[PDB]
């Protein structure tokens, strides 16, 4: 902030108001800013709602809950669940399904509960997710939520104001002095009430209240609009009334939607919210003047160049070369059979998929015909091991995963968790070209994601962890499950980037005779055979030696797999 300051006072031609500082405070703050990481996403291939159907959309994004979590368990992972469902409603999907990827040194029960009551209170069933347990992530867990919803392309919301005249409308729960617990009731009620105004075609624009709270919302959903906002702080409905300007400005009450519309429309969004019993009031208005000016009443609060406070300072990033794969090996990260631990808390139990979740990647179905797959995977392992290839298979492997399903990848939601940047620099870069590059190998394009850094504990850096969260298309009724059948170890036992796609084209055809297939490191895992049972079928296979990173995969069928990869029929699946 010290570089920044000097930055923000050059662009201010003059010395920070408390205000200017505060606000300046929240958006250039890596968390609203992204210094180290924008450069690095604006060359990641893109294109964070994709299509589906050419009818059906869908709006899915990750999100850490990294800090919050290592305080608050239970509220951090609960806040992040309740912060990522409304990036997505606010898409204006219904949010259909979350899904987590929990790094942790143990199973810390708060972070499980977290996501699971919420959740659960909010109605959005939490599919599936992702769990790896690592010392190494002692005092530095890693909470990342992934939600994902429906829309029709014809109701899909714009994410920023795009016309002078438009005014910007704060609704759902109250604002109050938070981080200047929020409830998923408010959050239910936010969620039927946004939608409600979408199906009404009211919202002609949307950004959920998160981070930076009232000022980010507003500041942003003009700033993309390439226009300006009068921001009235008396109009935002608090819970603690005597709050501060700067404190309603910047405050992160929870459950919290900010509505893009035309005057004449604000009435209804109202209406809906009232009678869904939320707190909401035409709070900004969006003007041409790409000028930032908030206000109380008539006293003007604080004026700024838009564009100014969704600009933050971009740090310098370097260009990274990977080198050989390297011969990774055993960096364990002792698997838990915690399958009795979400029971106890209702979590991942979601049993409305297509398929199981507990086989890989999740499958949802939008109609009979169609659907969607998700999959959040990572390879901390690996990362530690070499960032780049670690990183980059981390992304392979979903694509397998996807493929598996037989879902064809569609896009990629990601969430960087780094350690320190300004220490290590590199890792970011490697971590971020991998991706880029692995981005490009599979051809699967990156649709949005987050960014987490500095998380270290006195100086050690939490392993490099790029979580993915892979989008991938699939028809429900060609979605293979188990039945009694010929286990095969299909692939290899070692890594070569290349031939990973001849791997792809395996699990293509494969997949395409309807075969079932598993894609984990363990080849199979606990939770498969858990799985198994609840088919009713059991696992008997004379599973391969593998290494870390293998190109193998698990395919069950009654005929021997027939592909242009190594095939090995190593057991069955049956009764
Ligand atoms: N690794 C990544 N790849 C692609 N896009 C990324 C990214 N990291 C961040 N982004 C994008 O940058 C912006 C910020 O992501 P972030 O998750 O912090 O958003 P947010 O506005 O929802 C704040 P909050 O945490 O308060 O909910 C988004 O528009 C997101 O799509
Ligand atoms: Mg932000
Ligand atoms: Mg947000």
């Amino acid at each position: 902030k010290l570089r920044y300051l000097n930055i923000l006072k050059e662009k201010l031609g003059r010395e920070p108001t408390f205000v200017e500082l505060q606000a300046f405070s929240v958006m250039w703050s890596e968390h609203c800013g992204y210094s180290h990481t924008k450069k690095y996403i604006r060359r990641l291939p893109k294109t964070g709602v994709v299509n589906l159907d050419d009818y059906y959309s869908v709006a899915f994004k990750i999100e850490s809950a990294n800090h919050p979590s290592a305080i608050e368990p239970y509220n951090g992972a609960a806040t992040g669940v309740g912060g990522i469902i409304r990036d997505v409603l606010a898409m204006g999907a219904r949010p259909t399904a979350i899904f987590d990827s929990l790094h942790m040194s143990r199973i810390i029960d708060g972070i499980i509960e977290g996501i699971a009551d919420y959740g659960n209170s909010i109605g959005v069933p939490t599919v599936g997710g992702e769990l790896r347990i690592s010392s190494l992530y002692a005092h530095n867990p890693l909470v990342n939520v992934l939600a994902a919803g429906v829309v029709r392309n014809d109701m899909l919301v714009d994410s920023k104001a795009s016309r002078p005249g438009q005014v910007i409308v704060i609704f759902g729960g109250a604002t109050g002095r938070d981080g200047i617990v929020g409830d998923p009731f408010a959050e239910k009620m936010l969620i039927e009430a946004f939608l409600e105004m979408v199906e009404e075609g009211l919202v002609e624009g949307a950004q959920d209240l998160g981070a930076g709270g009232v000022l980010s919302a507003t500041s942003e959903l003009v700033a993309k609009g390439n226009l300006g906002a009068i921001v009235h702080l008396d109009r935002v409905p608090l819970r603690e009334p005597d709050m501060e300007p700067w404190e309603i400005l910047i405050s992160e009450s929870q459950e919290r939607m900010a509505v893009v519309t035309s005057p004449q429309k604000a009435s209804r969004i109202l209406e809906i919210a009232r009678k869904h019993l939320l707190f909401g009031d035409v709070v900004a208005e969006v003007i041409e003047e790409p000028v930032y000016r908030v206000m109380y009443r008539n006293d003007l609060v604080m004026e700024v160049p838009v564009q100014l406070l969704a600009n933050a300072p971009e740090e310098d990033i370097v260009e990274y070369t990977p080198g050989k794969i390297p011969e990774f090996k055993r960096v364990e990260f002792e698997e838990v059979n915690a399958r009795e631990v979400f029971e106890q808390y209702d979590h991942m139990v979601g049993t409305d998929t297509v398929v199981p979740p507990g086989f890989g990647a999740a499958v949802m179905r939008i109609k009979r015909d169609g659907g969607y797959s998700l999959v959040t995977h990572s390879r901390a392992d690996l990362a530690l091991q070499d960032t780049y290839w670690g990183t980059l298979i981390a992304v392979l492997e979903s694509v397998r995963k996807t493929l598996s399903v037989g879902a064809e990848p569609l896009a990629i939601t990601n969430c960087v968790n780094y350690g320190d940047p300004d220490v290590d620099p590199v890792g970011l870069s490697a971590m971020m070209t991998a991706l880029k590059n692995a981005c490009e190998f599979s051809g699967v394009p990156v649709a949005s994601g987050n960014a987490s850094l500095y998380n270290t504990y006195q100086g050690k850096p939490i392993p490099p962890t790029l979580v993915v969260g892979m989008l991938g298309k699939v028809n429900p009724q060609k979605v293979a499950k188990p039945k009694p059948s010929k286990v095969f170890a299909v692939g290899w036992n070692d890594f070569e980037l290349e031939r990973e796609k001849e791997l792809w084209r395996a699990i293509r055809k494969l997949s395409e005779e309807g075969a079932f297939i598993l894609s984990s490191s363990q080849l199979l895992t606990r939770t498969h055979v858990e799985t198994f049972r609840e088919y009713g079928l059991k696992i008997e296979v004379k599973l391969p030696e593998v290494r870390p990173a293998h190109q193998m995969v698990l395919v069950f069928s009654e005929r021997t797999p027939v592909v242009d990869v190594p095939v090995k029929e190593i057991g069955t699946l049956s009764r």
